[PDB]
């Protein structure tokens, strides 16, 4: 079609053409279980992840493919990627530390003390003292722990999947202009404030994706088994840098103590923006936001 309507509001279908880079990501806690001249991306039998991107990149030799990486990498491991970039020159390895996220950041001192004030400003007979006293101990712990400690800094490598699911959302905010910001070669063909298509390393290209159309230029993976529909972070495709729906999620992250990239940033951001007042069902959003492609065997890690 040319559009789709949700919550009574109308939403045009927006193009994501074959310029639009595929993004994969690998945040690796333990680089030293790799060879120091091995590509520090996993290719195990159960998770032959280094293999899934290459085949992706081969199936799409004429759209850019980004590999969003992060971890304390040996010089030789960085040149394993280097070989990977010249041996296949649509692949672009991008180090998380080579991007500046200061414009999207916030201090937990700030974030906590905000909520402390909000709660203290409410009636004592209404208010969440149980929460009121948790944010203050969180407060008490960050002061001692470090004063200048932030949202971004918190979702660190020590923190498990939050480490990479948080920075994912940031990446997409920066979109295709991030190929430029790290300085990656042969990316002049990317359009400015242009989108991207993140993919779990396990979503399998089989055939070409071509030119995608989306409601407002955004869609995410939705899983449906056996009957339990959820939103998934394992595909995220936007048509531009700093898409609003994710922007709203970054605000919720700013305005919530203990925000979660999955619960708050991804899920509620999308849906509040698409459905601020919850007039359509959850599922009826899941359907509306679902990313459909027959040429990808979705989320093969479940097998
Ligand atoms: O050590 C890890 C583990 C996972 N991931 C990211 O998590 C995505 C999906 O993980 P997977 O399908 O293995 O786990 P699931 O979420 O499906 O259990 C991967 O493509 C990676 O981008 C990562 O960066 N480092
Ligand atoms: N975004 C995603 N596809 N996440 C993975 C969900 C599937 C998960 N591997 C399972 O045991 O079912």
């Amino acid at each position: 079609s040319g559009h789709v309507s949700f919550a009574g509001i109308d939403y045009p279908l927006l193009p994501l053409n074959h310029q639009t880079p595929l993004v994969f990501q690998w945040f690796e806690r333990n680089p030293d279980r790799f060879g120091q001249n091995e590509i520090p991306i996993i290719n195990t039998q159960k998770n032959p992840y280094l293999n899934n991107i290459i085949n992706a990149a081969i199936i799409e030799k004429e759209r850019i493919i980004g590999i969003f990486v992060d971890g304390d990498f040996s010089k030789g491991q960085r040149k394993a990627l280097g070989k990977l970039e010249q041996n296949y020159r649509n692949i672009k390895v991008i180090y998380n530390s080579d991007l500046n996220y200061s414009m999207y950041d916030k201090k937990l001192t700030t974030i906590y003390l905000e909520n402390i004030t909000k709660l203290e400003a409410q009636s004592a007979s209404e208010r969440d003292e149980v929460l009121l006293n948790g944010v203050k101990k969180s407060l008490e712990d960050v002061l001692k722990n470090n004063p200048e400690e932030t949202l971004i800094s918190s979702h660190n490598k020590d923190k498990g999947h939050l480490w990479f699911d948080f920075y994912r959302n940031l990446f997409l905010l920066k979109g295709s202009d991030a190929f430029l910001e790290a300085g990656k070669p042969g990316c002049h063909h990317l359009q400015p404030g242009g989108g991207c298509i993140y993919l779990d390393a396990d979503m399998l290209l089989t055939d070409k994706l071509g030119t995608l159309y989306l409601p407002d230029g955004i869609a995410i993976h939705v899983s449906r088994k056996d009957n339990h529909v959820s939103l998934e972070n394992g595909i995220i495709a936007v048509n531009r840098s700093e898409h609003p729906a994710l922007i709203k999620g970054l605000e919720i992250m700013h305005s919530k103590p203990y925000g979660d990239p999955y619960n708050d940033w991804l899920s509620k951001g999308l849906r509040h923006y698409f459905d601020g007042s919850h007039i359509q069902d959850y599922d009826a959003f899941c359907d509306f936001i679902e990313f459909k492609h027959e040429n990808i065997i979705m989320n093969t890690s479940s097998l």
